[PDB]
C-alpha cells in the first residue's frame, strides 16, 4: 500500500535510501518488492552559513 | 494517534484515498474509525510538456 501505491517518506521502510518507487513481484508462498531508490553519491565539502 | 490526532501521508493506512481526517467511535470490544478521505473524480485529458 505504501511504496507501490505510494511514495512512502518514512525512512528505510521501502528499501535503503531517498525511496523513489517498489514494483511487487510474486514468489511461492510470499512477495518480492524492487524497492527503487535514490542514493547520493560523490559528495563534496563545502563552507557553509 | 496518526488517523485521528493528525494527517496521515500512508497510503491506505486511513482510509482508501488521499485522507485528511479520522473521527473515532466506541464499539464493545473494539474502536470504529470513521475514515474521512478526499478521492478525486470527473477526470479529463489533457497535453502535457
Ligand atoms: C572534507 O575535508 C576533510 C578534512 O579536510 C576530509 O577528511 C574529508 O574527507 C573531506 N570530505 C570530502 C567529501 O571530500
Ligand atoms: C480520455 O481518454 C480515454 C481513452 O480511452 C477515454 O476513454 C476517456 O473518456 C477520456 N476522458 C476522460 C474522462 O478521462
Amino acid at each position: 500500500s505504501e511504496c507501490v501505491l505510494g511514495q512512502s517518506k518514512r525512512v528505510d521502510f521501502c528499501g535503503k535510501g531517498y525511496h523513489l518507487m517498489s514494483f511487487p513481484q510474486s514468489a511461492p508462498h510470499g512477495v518480492v518488492f524492487l524497492h527503487v531508490t535514490y542514493v547520493p553519491a560523490q559528495e563534496k565539502n563545502f563552507t557553509t552559513a
